[PDB]
């Protein structure tokens, strides 16, 4: 129930000259912590005008539960030099071995204001080695041309390692696009990559979204993507959800692997109407499923083992007034659960909104057992 965190009304750049951004235009979509080295990341579209860095990063060490220490400025990416490395990102992901993966969308979304200096390129999944220094790249993969499908829309993603404690190459990536209800497979082994499509990505009402007393809407589809536990050989369940739906689904990642394969997915079955998510992670140590949600203010939890799934089987780990849009949830290596909130949702002239309290918000609450504690998530019952 308690937490440690930052606070941002705006994201302020360290090392950049003021002046040269406006702060206001710096929105951030989703982040990673990498608990043993203690850096945070962000990703930082370039939505806007002026971005100076896609990936930044804040060395979290003499920060995280000190007073006055609530905003720390964003920095390059250590693993970077000029910043263009990256054209725009949306989302960034730590793997089972400390790989920073990302998925560099290859343009910016704006026209002029500076466009020219972050060329246009296809996208590409990129990861970084933390574990070296500093962080060299160490896959790059850029999409082929017949593949592409509106990558701007892509939500969260999922990296499966096959094999942890080797050199871990037998990696899949799965990405979600929330526009059309799809998700791109990417076999790093193989060095080939296919698209998968299915009536169950796709949205079911719109979401519901209340800004400045006034009540918005917009429909997606499947937007994040969480990995089960690996069984005697491999395989998984990859728990995944729609942002405009309270339903959520397994799909078995050896299902996934296999390039035009059949897919059999399933149902099981909802949350309770109004918690549209679109972002969610599952803890391996409890087997809960943690739900960053739109417009109730708060994070949920469904303990995977509690079968079937319904509003009765969930509880609330995290109420805040001012918590507006959850855009992303994960565990960190040390079991920290951690969740960000930027009042940023997927409608028309949605970057314009603001609030009088901090629009960022990144909260971590220390174990994921502390957080399920007097409720229907936890072991006991």
């Amino acid at each position: 129930a308690d937490t440690q965190g930052y606070k941002w009304k705006q994201l302020l750049y360290n090392n950049v000259t003021p002046g040269s951004y406006n702060p206001d235009n710096m929105i951030s979509t989703a982040f990673a912590y990498d608990a043993e080295g203690e850096k945070l990341f962000l990703a930082v579209p370039r939505k806007l005008p002026r971005v100076p860095y896609t990936l930044a990063e804040v060395d979290t060490k003499n920060s995280l539960g000190v007073k006055g220490k609530h905003s720390p400025l964003l920095n390059k990416f250590s693993g970077h030099k000029t910043g263009k490395e990256l054209t725009s990102i949306y989302q960034p992901v730590i793997d089972d071995c400390r790989r920073l993966w990302v998925v560099d969308i290859g343009s910016v979304e704006y026209r002029s204001r500076g466009a020219k200096d972050y060329p246009s390129h296809r996208p590409a999944i990129v990861a970084y080695d933390l574990k070296q220094p500093n962080y060299p790249e160490v896959v790059r993969y850029y999409f082929p041309t017949r593949l592409v499908e509106k990558p701007t829309y892509f939500g969260g993603f999922a990296v499966d390692v096959a094999n942890p404690k080797g050199d871990c190459s037998e990696t899949f990536v799965y990405i979600t696009n929330f526009l059309r209800g799809a998700l791109f497979i990417y076999d790093h082994k193989k060095q080939d990559s296919w698209n998968v499509t299915h009536p169950t990505f796709k949205a079911e009402r719109p979401t519901k979204f209340d800004y400045g007393g006034k009540e918005y809407e917009f429909k997606a589809g499947i937007f994040g993507i969480t990995l089960g536990d690996r069984d005697s050989e491999g395989n998984r369940p990859a728990y995944y959800l729609a942002g405009s739906a309270i339903k959520v689904y397994s799909v078995n990642t050896k299902e996934l692997k296999q390039k035009g394969g059949k897919l059999n997915p399933e149902l099981l079955g909802n949350r309770g109407k109004y918690n549209d998510a679109i972002a969610l992670a599952y803890d391996p140590k409890t087997k809960v499923i943690f739900f960053a949600e739109a417009n109730t203010k708060q994070v949920s939890c469904w303990n995977t083992q509690k079968m079937p799934l319904r509003m009765k089987n969930t509880d609330v780990v995290y109420t805040s007034s001012r918590f507006v849009f959850g855009t992303d949830i994960s565990v960190d290596s040390k079991g920290g659960l951690w969740f960000m909130s930027n009042g940023f949702p997927p409608i028309r002239k949605s970057e314009k909104f603001k609030y009088d309290f901090p629009r960022y918000r990144l909260m971590r609450i220390m174990d994921t057992q502390e957080a399920i504690a007097g409720t229907a998530c936890d072991m006991n019952a």
